[PDB]
């Protein structure tokens, strides 16, 4: 199941960043994303949460395909710094990976943003491959 890629993405991103939590939001043009995977300090109960595409950093990344570091991200963020990482495949964004810190954590560095951008690119390739393997079966 390609969706299983997203579980691994959330888990590996937690490990690589050491952030309090992670989440992956995926389209169910889309008007909404759905949180299919959470890890760390993001409560399990947040899974299946619907996020609007418009008017927030996560939905914006889904549209503009621009990796971004933030000093503050509120719900579904934890109030502190975040990395917003679109999972950019060739003609489609598979979803958005978000690494989240609680308030008063140090901001993410440019190097961390660069590292996780490459991770997020590699992740979308993995997902695009899984999607294609499924489609021809």
């Amino acid at each position: 199941d390609p969706a299983t890629v997203f579980r691994l993405v959330a888990a590996e991103a937690l490990t690589l960043t050491g952030a309090d939590g992670t989440l992956v939001a995926v389209p169910a043009a889309a008007e909404e994303l759905v949180i299919v995977e959470v890890a760390g300090a993001v409560p399990a109960e947040v899974e299946a949460s619907a996020i609007p595409v418009q008017d927030n950093a996560i939905g914006q990344a889904f549209r503009d395909r621009a990796p971004r570091r933030l000093d503050v991200l509120d719900g579904p963020g934890l109030g502190g710094p975040a990395l917003v990482l679109p999972l950019r495949a060739t003609d489609t964004v598979a979803g958005v990976l978000v690494a989240v810190q609680g308030s008063g954590a140090r901001p993410f560095t440019a190097e961390q943003l660069e590292m996780m951008t490459g991770f997020a690119d590699q992740a979308a390739v993995a997902w695009q491959l899984a999607s294609s393997q499924r489609r021809m079966s």
